[PDB]
């Protein structure tokens, strides 16, 4: 893949640029994410 | 694939650029996103 | 694929340039996605 | 594809530019959106 | 396929420029989406 | 296909650019939209 | 698409099942192609 | 796409299943293909 | 895509299943082929 | 993708599933294939 | 990607089941193959 | 990817699950290969 990305980018709560491969019999939980202003 | 981003992105609560590949087998469980202002 | 964005994106709560591939017997689940102004 | 975008683009809530790819055997389930102003 | 697109793009709840594709024995659940104001 | 848009584009609750392509033996269920003023 | 062959297939000299697909600013060239008994 | 084959194949000289996918500023060149019998 | 093949075939001189994705500023040559009997 | 065979496949001289992914500035040669009977 | 052989596969001379993943910046050159019989 | 192979495989003269991946300013050559019989 390609991506090509100028400026800002913003997040108050999670993941950038994530990247999970090559997984056999695999288990995970990810939490609840907020955000106040 | 091919993106091209120019300006701002912004994300209150979440994910951005995931990328969940070669998988067998594979469980999981993402919570709840939530945003006040 | 191809895409070409310029400006602004936003998001309150959510996923941005999700890329799930080459999954086999997968599961997960995803959460609820609140907004409020 | 070939998209060309210029401009703004608003998502309270939900996913913008997911891409689910090649798949078997696959299971999921997304919840609820809500939108309050 | 081609788009183009200028000006602005609005979303209450829902997803935006979703791409499934290459499925083999697949299943899955949206929720469902609300719109107040 | 070919698409050309101008100008501004709401939507309260749904969907928006779905691209669903190459399915085989699946099957999915969408939700009931909302819209309130 | 959807196709369906039943029988037998014969080719001197080339390409079967060829298949070019989301290409940009691209370029080739294919040779001549030749037959004799 | 879908396609469903049943019985023989037969190529002298040349490609079979080709799938040349996703890209940009690209460039190649095919030689020539003979048969004699 | 999809494709089912049931029977016998045959390839004298060249490739089969060849598969090139996700390129950018890429070149090749390749030769020519040759069959005789 | 998706590719289902069932029977024989014979090759004189060339390659068979030959996979090329996410190249950037790339070059290469390919040679010429003789088959003699 | 997904593929299913059940049976016979044959090369005389040349390259099966090749993967070449992420390069920048690279060159390579393969040789003549050749059948006799 | 995924493959499964069930059967025989014959190769006289190359390479067989070759993996080449993350390479930067990189560059190789291959011979010729040859097949009697």
């Amino acid at each position: 893949g390609f991506f090509s990305f100028i400026g800002e980018a913003f997040q108050g709560a999670g993941d950038m640029w994530r990247a999970y491969t090559d997984m056999k019999e695999a288990g995970w939980k990810d939490g609840d994410k907020y955000f106040h202003a």
